[PDB]
């Protein structure tokens, strides 16, 4: 499996991995639902540092899933993490290999201090596998983000830069 | 189940300008008037990424075109919007209808998390009121000639559904 | 009792009318609530057409209070109309006087073909004085704004064109 | 079977050719012009603009017959005047007289127009009798109006009102 | 004794009261104003536009007499509408036959327009008989021409050529 | 009872810029950096309607200048904004501070009509974290190494309060 | 012969008329040698009035010449007149036939009130030309324009619109 | 040589209006038309450095404005000039005329180094044309119905003055 | 008692009259000026540019006794130059210590950057045992670095880490 | 005889491109540095009205590109020119020089109307101080160390010729 | 054999290919970018700034060898930064030699500068001794001067001057 | 005597010293005459590095005169200088210190190379005072500027920096 950074060309799977997630879609925090405008924001913010995204391909060029920086905040040096495998793509064990290439260059590219994620209480799955790569609970949001018109509450995990770097010295 | 919503793109506007033929009212596009397909063209470039309407091109399993659903005056502040559907003329006596409403309904309630939709129905097609009744939607104010139809002013009725209502179905 | 158009030197008074409303203030339906933003808006929307307000002054020019015409369509030639009258001012008996100038203007002067005006469920003092002027109910719009955090009903009642003006013929 | 259409930009050529032998200035919104590059400047330029309103007059065979031209399109007075221009080919056909009543159709319940007016030089009765046969009544004589060949020359100003074509 | 001077920025207060009480919109190069800060943004918008041309009129003791307005200027087919407002105090001093005449010499001389043109509404004769003997002349009957207190009013169309008004 | 809200003015900022002295945090208006007073005059003139933040100068009834009250990271989406509270030091341990906090929430559930504010409390600042335990808030996270604050990360609590607990009071 | 109007595809043709004319060529009073100047020129004065300009085509489309009217003064409503033959058609006697259509189009359609011309002192020729199709000389302009780097004399002649149109009544 | 020549400027706009009054003659300011001081001062900000004219106060010892030298149509292409000359009225018929056309001449012909001055005289004033005679001017052109006035055509005398001329004098 | 205070427009007076005589080009945000209107516009050109700041020495009575510059601000490698200038009259005083310690803290404190480097001409050595003493330490001799008074002229360049000056 | 000048075109920079392989002094196009095609081709779409400079491709009766003719500096106040010639290394040595300098001189004397052309010569290239003494221009400068070359400071000699000279021959 | 060519749009693919495996990101005049698209936008943006410099090195074949490149270029001071990168297939064949000479070459006799510097990693001395054979020498050791791999790194910083290149 | 950079105070001074000079003032190489064309054009070149100019004062502040660098050149490295000393001071001696002031200014702080200057032939006084500040003729360039309608002959002066400083070394 490969990172690469996104290209226009790209822009296709982007739209396509929106297609039954039933929940707006945002492009540098501004929602969007069709291609045309996706491709009219992706032209607005192509040099913009606050998300970065990467394309993940497999050695035959297979659209495998998507990496996400967003919230990239060069003051506190954090980011938010992000993590889409396409449904034909999720039952083969990809995730961990590609959330510590997500860190790698987090961390020794970005240069960031810490990297958090937030998680669905009722998705207790993901809260383990992200346990399993690192990650720890630092809150409990309640009420946080609202889903099919309901308020849900959601977990936020983070990891540090020091103990990814160093975990194994 | 057939039926599919699918946000428009431009590809969809000849679709668009030929709805309007033999509709017998001037067509607008985010409150401006257009006629030709050029002038509708440009308007669409205008407000590809203006968020106060938002529309949806119906199309079957076969990728038919069947209609359009239009929710227009989106207000953030009161959190509602107006809500039309303009089924083409092949397609009118299908059946159509209510599953496209309930769609909409979906959408308006569960994504865009809208608080209530209303729209309105000439008093002079008592038919159509019945048919949004049925879906569950209740009148709230017969507007007193409220609109121009070839020059002559028609009393209208506004009815409206609440958010709470169709999450607790 | 003079009606007179909004100048500039008129913001001080405006400004001060929102002192105690416990409402978001608007200007051409944008929020504001310092006197540095009212000013801005002002001049951004000198020339706008969409609104349009007088200022209530006596024969000593004190400041009585404000009529405004809001969502003015000169599509269907319509607007909404909403009255304020200072506090000091508002036992002494002007409201009658000042909504038939308002109606006057509206039907003589921009030529509009219907009035409407929205009156809280809650407050049926103001019904019957809009009933005593001509206007009559025609919508009791169900959860329609939002009052201290909570959604109020609203009286839309209406007066046309042709009956004011041939009321008496 | 005739129809009108909203004016396009592909329709420009149709516009241009029909000014071949007018012997006068053509105008698009008021500008002057002569060249195609130039019309097709100007229609990018007023696109929007509401001023003026045009419609192609095509036959079941997609035939180019004629124009339907709304101009000084007033909004505040809710009035416009109206100009047609049938093609040289087709213009003994007896066309003339649905088109007019489908330019008063839409400039009376699309547009919701109050008056409807038209100019016709004295020099031709034939139009002024075709225009009094489909409603329109003369409330003028303009006196050397326009200019034409380098002449002033007088015009009738013939009008006809929504009322009188609307009966609910 | 009466002048003419062109309109000034420091004009647009009189412009401003003598609109106080004419129970019709106010416009500036056709656009729709009535407070003094739309005026003079509008002002300030149209500071050089040559579609209409205003001119004070004041006597010796610089008191502000009226108004002689200018408006739809066409410099191609030369014409231009005449509009006169004499404020409400000096209205029956018979000033208005010289500022009628002083109007017509700029529009014929300095201009050089060939056609003016006037508007006055049916039911004012006096105005018609005035216009009729400072040279104009009727050439139309507008039927439900301009809005008036929420009613269309007819109004009489009077025009005088270069022609007639510059005798060598 | 005594103290008023009153939102921030251009004549203001002389005392904002007054109030960061001897914070030792680098200031921002609008997540902008500034420090010196013409960087601040012209940051606000810049967003002077940017409805991202908004601001309220606390005075007294004699005109005196008590602190600030700031809602930062307004998001209309999920309804929701952050709360700062800056207390001049001359006012700091007066009882001041649970008025202000509340009359922050009124403004914040009434009139913004938001769901939940949250803030964050530096974790070795204990007395401040039950003080807006009393006013309601509840810890919701420990946020770990979040922020810098003199060249060194620290812990901070975030606490949240909803508007259904404040309304129902 | 034919008078049309210029195109952009006549510039090519512009461009070759001026091979060996041995003067500063000009685009609405601005110089231009090469074609990409004309082009980027006549992109830029493409609505300007001040100067027209008419292909004269035969019936088989070959290019004959060009016609132009310069110095246009809607004030004065005056013009100046040139008129270039390609070489290869100079002595076959278009000559007078494309000055009386460009002098009707002047008079009756441009409707202006003189036109006239410069003719080179040392140009006889030209003179009985035009004084054969009505011009009359109206001044001997003396060291008016600079011809290979000397001087040159000038007579400018005339024709008014009042003789053209009634010369045979 | 008690005259002097001041370049024009901004203060001097208001004897430029009030040159213009009861000159029965339409005022122009680098070819634009204009009445009102207003209007003019407009168009001097925006050719404030325009080259096409130029324009000098003459004024005495006692700094009395006496009138003004206009150089309009310079044409730095073939080196020429339009030259005009107003002398206010209370001065027009002191002998000042000839001082300053000579002034005129020697700017014209020692600092912009031009080849060519000339002017137009109305036919009608035989005593202008003889003192621009006098002054070494020399007829070259009887124009035609060349210019309007008072709503007629006149004719004009073009005369013209050649630097060598001037210079070996 | 000696107190840091960020720039403003009133102190570009002070800015101007530290260059009298320092026989070098005077820079604002690397762009070369003179006179004291060049430095105003570019004053108002760089307001809000990050990549320099700079502080107003005063003391407890508001006169005004130095500046301290912070330039090439490179927020991604997190490290600045620091320049200081005490003028004339209070040179002798002592006070540079005090303040290259106040310039450190908001460096490594306010903005947390990782290294602040200076250069000193090789020519002054007391000014190089300053800031040794102030924890700064030479990782170069540049050679021919900058030019002064016509000649080239080599430059120590001198550093302290974040991780130094700040101790738990 | 058989070469001709002709104005530059588009199509003609990449032959100015290449020209400036192996002479080993950066290049510039009205006075602005570039290296690159690319960079080339922005700056002449920049400057493609520019009169401060004028070129000319020479060519043979083949088409074959034979070298450059340069005119810049052009100063149409004192009417002067500074005029540069590049052959291609393959015509190099042919005797086309002579038959170029006085094309150039001719467009410069009898179509931009110069006054006076110079030119500079590296003093080390004696040989070319000749080749333009024996086509007319004389030298009126020794410039000492005027230009930089390689690194290193070098005189070159100003050499001019006048209009009188050319003209008069 | 080899060939040094200014930077063209053409050649911004090879520009990205390089940076595939340098786990640092990469700059355009300072910018960050990784994408191709990313830039492509940035060179259109500084196609004209001459704050760097970039030369795509060739064989006789065409072939794409490596990338000479100049940046902060300052021109008051006359000086300038040298990087050079040899793609990995060619690394082994001993061109940096020539290219480094090349590069200078171009430095010290078109763009006329002073003098160029460069920076080494302190843990690779076959570099650091490469440069000294080419004529540079250590004028720094910088501490902590960048950052790689999450962790601060010391450079040498060598220079070289115009003057001992050039020799008469 | 002291120098000053050139202020906006400074203009009146300015067009002052150009009162009778017999010649047209410039501007970076722009052409003005009156006071308000000068401060347009200080305001437009306020940062431009291709002139600089400093005013020359007295212990009283008494404006002496103006030194000024023109042509600036930072390839060549290279300068163009004029020196005006106002006419009541102009025979005091002050021309010599002034020479080396600004060569001084030139060398040390602009670190220019070469330093040049143009002097009328038919000003020999002025040779022989550059001559004794160091300066050799380099050029006499032939009919160079035009001079009252005449064209001259100028010297060409220069002076280089290595001279300049290791004169008395």
């Amino acid at each position: 499996l490969t990172l690469r950074a996104l290209e226009r060309g790209d822009l296709r799977f982007i739209h396509n991995l929106n297609n039954n997630r039933n929940i707006m879609s945002y492009w540098f925090e501004e929602p969007y639902e069709s291609f045309d405008e996706l491709e009219e924001l992706y032209n607005k913010h192509i040099h913009d540092n606050a998300e970065r995204r990467f394309v993940v391909e497999d050695a035959q060029k297979n659209l495998i899933g998507l990496v996400e920086l967003i919230e990239i905040n060069y003051i506190h040096r954090s980011a938010e993490f992000q993590i889409i495998i396409a449904p034909e793509h999720q039952g083969k064990g990809f995730a961990r290999t590609l959330i510590n290439r997500a860190l790698d260059y987090s961390f020794t590219i970005l240069n960031l201090h810490k990297i958090y994620l937030h998680v669905a209480v009722e998705n207790p799955k993901a809260v383990h596998l992200y346990e399993e790569c690192g990650f720890v609970e630092e809150g409990h949001l309640v009420e946080e983000r609202l889903f099919k018109g309901r308020y849900q509450d959601v977990k936020r995990m983070y990891i540090l830069q020091s103990k990814y770097l160093n975990r194994s010295e």
